[PDB]
């Protein structure tokens, strides 16, 4: 048996005590009110007195939501403390007008204040009310403050500088109390849910909060942005200044929901098809038809505008979708040439042939556009995009090309077969250069599948997963040096040198593959080639007859295929399919982000010539204001309505039912 | 709406074909509101398939 | 502008008609009496009429669950039809005895009775209520009855006979409408979802509610042995007979839940460990020590049994799990002789040698038990198992090698070599036989994952996925028969004769690949290979300069290529994936119900020795009827508990409180 009892015992209540709290729970006012009128005169109940669960009568009273009782109890000055905190915490209206007008245990932590609490609780109601007062709410330190005040808090009491803050963070991220005390919702909802995210960031604990704390921000300032009813009012909502600046406020702040509005994306679409204004019902031929005929054009429309700007087709370019196909024209007919540069080879260092001189312009176009790009929109603009790396390494590689080509050309006169040239010849270096060129140069074009709308998503897709294929990476990497250790340190004696060969031809890359582990990077190239089956098995024999080594040799190869195959490939390919299960919910909104960045790429005046040729307020701020009440007006009724449209709405009919039973009981 | 639908349509079948088949194209035509006009399309699809 | 008017008219309300109508909806019993009152004298207001939703006041007075208000338009006279079906719809049990004791447009079929109703509704209390009467539900014909009246309702109205058979069996398998008015529910639910499940396979419409009627009567079953509170009632309910009688009816029934129960399971678990009393708590080392001990000695065991099955060892055979692992040792010495089975060659027929002489009992033993149990359980049982098929090609591939054995001993005397024997020479087919017959032997062992906890639901999900292979293979079977018939078609111009190969080999199986795709038969398996990969790009070639033709051929074995690797491939994974993630949830059930089969396979009499050693009733129903009654009480009171813990409620509860407002404003 084992016996039960009360570890931590408390006192219990009186006969009277009890009675008095079971007449409060039904809602008997008459008997309170009796029990009330006989404490004063007999003092024989304590009308402070707490439940088996900690409440008193007043806790009672509001949490069966009975103003009359809860009145009769405050006009007797029954202990009131913290009683506000629960009124506002059960959302009832009446406690705390009723509670406004006038160390033991709570259910809030001491740094919790009223009007903390009532925008933890996010009701209109309340909120108006306790800021119709003059309240204030402390203010966060900087992220990474380092103060002597932050410094001290969080050494004295980490757990409650911690808690302390994240209640303040919740009270601010407020929808409601954005709504109200703001002057500008939608900016203090994009910088508030910013600061989210980076906390988020810094504090490894408390993640998810302020994760979902900066989504409930953005998607506050969505919201607000769907409460628009007129083009008016989304044209001065976006072009607000604190065109389009506010949208691209949004863009910095990385707002993906309020950029990927229907409405934003349809004045976005208006803009982007200036000169078509029927592009939207158009047939697929027609739409093909038109593309290709400006595309086949850019020459023209580019000379045009170098010439004259101001005419029928001087403008006609500066349009954001005819200026995008001129560029995309532009690189196609680039890559064409790179196509046709392949086409007397025996000549070291020989002057460039015509496509090489068509060819030059444009990367001298791409470079003076890298360069003009960099001094224009700044530093970390240009190292954001994350595909200005691959811009660079096409500039760099071009750039040394030309430099290997001009070194040959003045170093080298005479013409020697390239038989017996020497490995590194400038030559070679220069078209190995340029070759890998031309590949970075023709997978540039993964960026414009981004204007698509069959393959934007898909390319938003691939891009996040290339995130688990580098987490991946890792330990691959790390398996594949580590049976590249053993197998090197087994097989490097028996080393042998390319003579011995039966064509003269050492390592993995001949026709009969050998030496295949004889060197730590032979054997990382032969680890690598074995995953895709390119490397034989007779590469685990040596010539001596030693075949406890050979067999050790082969079962370390047979164990890193295992590995590599069966259970690395295997599950990289789960990892991908969880990943991308994960990734397909969102990807429409990541995708009109994209497409919505490259679209205002191209609203700029600067670097409207593709290459070759580009080297060749008061009244405002009302109007904002008037349309932001609009708004929050609007935005208050529709989640009201969506609020209207639990266990203690049965406890207060109850409590409804039983206090009129007992007032008719009595009166009859 | 299923309801205008049963009343107020001659031939209530026929009425849902063509404005489901109407509102499945200009959820192509509408790159925006796609959803909408697509959940508008099925909903006449449903109503048909009841009926 | 579209104008908008009623197509399909109707008959308006008059405005007393609609103000009677009003106070019937609003409970107020004065006003309806008034009205009632005062239509029998001035016959001003039709008592009948419908309101725009074709409810009449009965039907409103039943929908509000007003018994006053429905009683008072009984006593008078107002038009009752179908207002029965009204009232048990609703599930109210007021209505039900007032309109018990007492073609217009209906919610209900007309093959629709108040019995079949009630018995939709699954609704114990009016069921029971209708069933104190004398009803009666129509008998369903056979499921493929061909009699005259079953063939002229289905031409006549095809659809309304079949919601008419839908209708009664949905009545039939309520789970209160058999827990009452039923000698034996248990038989009862396990015939019914039988019967469901049939109806299912040959109704291809209406499949998914014949399934889901199935599966609740399954479900009812499992719930009433779910009731039981002792061993003693659980074994009289599996012990009944219309041992563990009952049990097997469920399991010939395709009752997993039933036979999946945890107490059915503990009881056929203490059952199977018959000999060990605590085998439930051991270590795994000590579990692992005992089998192994009675495996080494199932020699001893059978020979015990053989000579006097009356000791401390002749009947220690017949315990099941004993029994088991004598089987599996047995079987696994076997398999341990065919593998030093492969431990002179030139002899044409030689005789058999020692591990050949051993091997022969356990094949006599096993043809043995093959007809043995054949002979004993039947011809659909022995069919049912579909391991009787493996069992049967293995017996009769080594019944071809014996013979083919005793055709060469008898045929040929002189040793000669190997090289110089005929392609079909008979001791070459023995042997490729018995090879098959090893390999088919060994893999035989499959079966036995089932006994394991951790084998059996991966070897139950790996059978399951089995079905979607099959599945795919019909259409990589078509695709490689047509890909076959053209490169056939465009090579079989070049055959070359094996004298012209350098090594005089002609085929794929050469060092060097040739005549690919000459014949039909040696297409087909150079398109197999191609698949792991085998098959080498240059068998693409001919000796001719026909490059046009080399070239067609190269692309449509890449077109191969790419379909039956990229596509197919790719499908057919994704089609396991989904079929594993549907059939994961179900795994332990159908485990489950496996293993008991298994374990039951080892409770008869019959088969105790492995091979070799083979070849040298009123008061049981009375007990049976109360234990029944006791489990359906339970069953009843706990799904009643179940379904006690909508917008009609609120409904009901304004129509409670608008009729005591009207009564108290009447009285005062
Ligand atoms: C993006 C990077 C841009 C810059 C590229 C790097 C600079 C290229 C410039 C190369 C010019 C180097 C001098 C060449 C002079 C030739 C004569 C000579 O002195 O040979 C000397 C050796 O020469 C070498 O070792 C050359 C090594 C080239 C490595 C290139 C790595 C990057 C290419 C892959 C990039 C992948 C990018 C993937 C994305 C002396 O040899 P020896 O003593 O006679 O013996
Ligand atoms: C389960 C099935 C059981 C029965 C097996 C079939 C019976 C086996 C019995 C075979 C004995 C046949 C007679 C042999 C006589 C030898 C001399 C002779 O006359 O050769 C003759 C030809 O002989 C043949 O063509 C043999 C063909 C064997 C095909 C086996 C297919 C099944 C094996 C795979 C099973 C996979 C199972 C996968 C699961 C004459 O040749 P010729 O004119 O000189 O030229
Ligand atoms: C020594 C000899 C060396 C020879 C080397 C020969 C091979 C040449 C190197 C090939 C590098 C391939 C780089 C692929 C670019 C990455 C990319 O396209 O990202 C896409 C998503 O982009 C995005 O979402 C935006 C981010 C873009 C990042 C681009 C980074 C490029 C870095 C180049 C270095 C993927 O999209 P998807 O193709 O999966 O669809
Ligand atoms: C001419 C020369 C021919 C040479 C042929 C050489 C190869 C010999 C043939 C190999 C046939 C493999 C049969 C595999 C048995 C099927 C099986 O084990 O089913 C398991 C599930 O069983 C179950 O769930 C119960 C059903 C069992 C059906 C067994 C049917 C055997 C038919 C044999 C014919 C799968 O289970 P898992 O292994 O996926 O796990
Ligand atoms: C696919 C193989 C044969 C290589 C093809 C090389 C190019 C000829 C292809 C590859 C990617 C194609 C591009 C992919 C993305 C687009 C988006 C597309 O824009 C639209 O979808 C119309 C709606 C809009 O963008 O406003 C314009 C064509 C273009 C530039 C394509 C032009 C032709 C490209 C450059
Ligand atoms: C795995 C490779 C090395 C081939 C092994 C051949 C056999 C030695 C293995 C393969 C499958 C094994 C069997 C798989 C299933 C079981 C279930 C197992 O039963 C239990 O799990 C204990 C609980 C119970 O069954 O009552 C008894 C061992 C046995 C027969 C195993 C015995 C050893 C087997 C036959
Ligand atoms: C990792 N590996 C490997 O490198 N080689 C290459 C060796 C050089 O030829 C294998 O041949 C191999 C293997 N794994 C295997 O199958 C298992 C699966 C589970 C456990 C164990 Cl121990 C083995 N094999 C097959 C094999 C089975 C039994 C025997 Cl006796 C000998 C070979
Ligand atoms: C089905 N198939 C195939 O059988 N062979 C073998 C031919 C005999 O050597 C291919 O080489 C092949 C291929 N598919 C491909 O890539 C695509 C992808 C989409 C559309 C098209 Cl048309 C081609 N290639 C590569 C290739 C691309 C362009 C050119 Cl010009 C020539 C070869
Ligand atoms: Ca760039
Ligand atoms: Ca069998
Ligand atoms: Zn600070
Ligand atoms: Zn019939």
């Amino acid at each position: 048996r084992i016996p039960l009892q009360i570890v931590r015992a408390e006192t219990e209540l009186s006969a009277e005590e009890k009675a008095f709290l079971n007449a409060v729970e039904k809602g008997d006012y008459a008997t309170v009110k009796q029990a009330l009128q006989e404490a004063e005169i007999y003092y024989n109940v304590n009308i402070n007195c707490m439940d088996p669960l900690g409440r008193s009568a007043l806790l009672i009273a509001i949490e069966n939501e009975n103003l009359e009782i809860m009145e009769l109890l405050l006009n007797h000055s029954v202990y009131v403390g913290d009683a506000l905190l629960y009124a506002i915490r059960k959302e009832v209206v009446g406690a705390v007008e009723l509670l406004l007008s006038y160390t033991q245990f709570s259910e809030f932590t001491p740094d919790i204040t009223p009007i903390m609490l009532a925008a933890h609780t996010n009701n209109y109601e309340i909120i108006k009310l306790l800021v119709q007062k003059r309240v204030t709410i402390p203010r966060p330190h900087q992220i990474r403050c380092n103060c002597v005040e932050c410094v001290s808090s969080s050494e004295v009491d980490s757990l409650r500088h911690s808690r302390s803050r994240l209640n303040i963070y919740k009270a601010l991220a407020s929808p409601s109390l954005i709504a109200l005390s703001s002057e500008d919702p939608i900016l203090t909802a994009f910088r508030l849910g910013w600061e989210l995210k980076e906390l988020s960031k810094v504090e490894n604990e408390f993640k998810a909060e302020y994760e979902e704390l900066s989504q409930q921000c953005k998607l506050f300032a969505k919201d607000l942005l769907d409460q628009a009813r007129s083009s008016r009012e989304l044209e001065i909502i976006l072009n607000h200044r604190d065109d389009l600046a506010k949208l691209k406020v949004a863009i910095k702040y990385h707002q993906k929901e309020f950029v990927a509005q229907p409405n934003c994306q349809q004045l976005l679409a208006t803009l982007w098809y200036d000169g078509f204004p029927g592009w939207r019902r158009k047939h697929w031929v027609v739409k093909l038809l038109t593309c290709m005929t400006i595309g086949f054009l850019f020459p023209m429309l580019s000379i045009a505008y170098l010439i004259s700007p101001r005419s029928n087709l001087g403008l006609f370019i500066k349009k954001p979708f005819i200026k995008f196909i001129c560029h995309t024209a532009s690189y196609l007919t680039f890559l064409f040439m790179l196509l046709l540069a392949s086409q007397d080879l025996h000549v070291q260092g020989p002057p460039p042939t015509v496509v090489e001189w068509m060819i030059l312009p444009w990367v001298l176009g791409f470079i003076w556009g890298e360069i003009k790009e960099m001094w224009d929109g700044g530093f970390t603009e240009y190292i954001h995009d994350w595909w200005n790396l691959m811009d660079f390494a096409m500039n760099s590689l071009y750039l040394a090309t030309i430099s290997l080509k001009i070194v040959a050309y003045v170093k080298y006169n005479g013409s020697r077969p390239r038989e017996e040239w020497e490995m590194w010849h400038p030559t070679l270096i220069a078209e190995a250069l340029f070759a890998i060129s031309n590949i970075l140069s023709s997978l540039r074009l993964i960026s414009l599948f981004t204007a698509n709308s069959h393959l934007g998503p898909l390319q938003i897709s691939l891009g996040r997963m290339l995130l688990d294929i580098l987490k991946f990476l890792f330990i691959y990497c790390l398996v594949l040096l580590a049976f590249a250790n053993g197998l090197n340190q087994l097989y490097f004696y028996y080393e042998t040198r390319a003579i011995d060969e039966p064509n003269n031809c050492k390592g993995i890359r001949c026709e009969k593959q050998n030496n295949a582990f004889s060197t730590l990077f032979e054997t990382l190239q032969s680890l690598f080639w074995s995953v895709f089956g390119l490397l034989n098995l007779y590469v685990t024999n040596v010539k001596a007859r030693h075949e406890f080594t050979e067999f050790v040799g082969a079962t370390m190869f047979g164990t890193y295929n295992v590995i590599s195959l069966v259970v690395l490939l295997n599950m990289l390919i789960a990892m991908m399919n969880n990943s991308y299960q994960l990734i397909a919910d969102h990807a429409d909104i990541e995708w009109k982000f994209a497409r919505t960045k490259l679209w205002m790429s191209y609203f700029d005046e600067g670097g409207t010539l593709p290459p070759p040729f580009n080297i060749i307020s008061l009244i405002q701020n009302q109007h904002y204001q008037e349309v932001i009440r609009n708004l929050v007006k609007r935005y208050v009724a529709a989640m009201i309505r969506n609020s209207k449209t639990t266990e203690e709405n049965f406890k207060e009919l109850k409590q409804d039912i039983s206090s009129f039973r007992y007032e008719v009981l009595d009166l009859l």
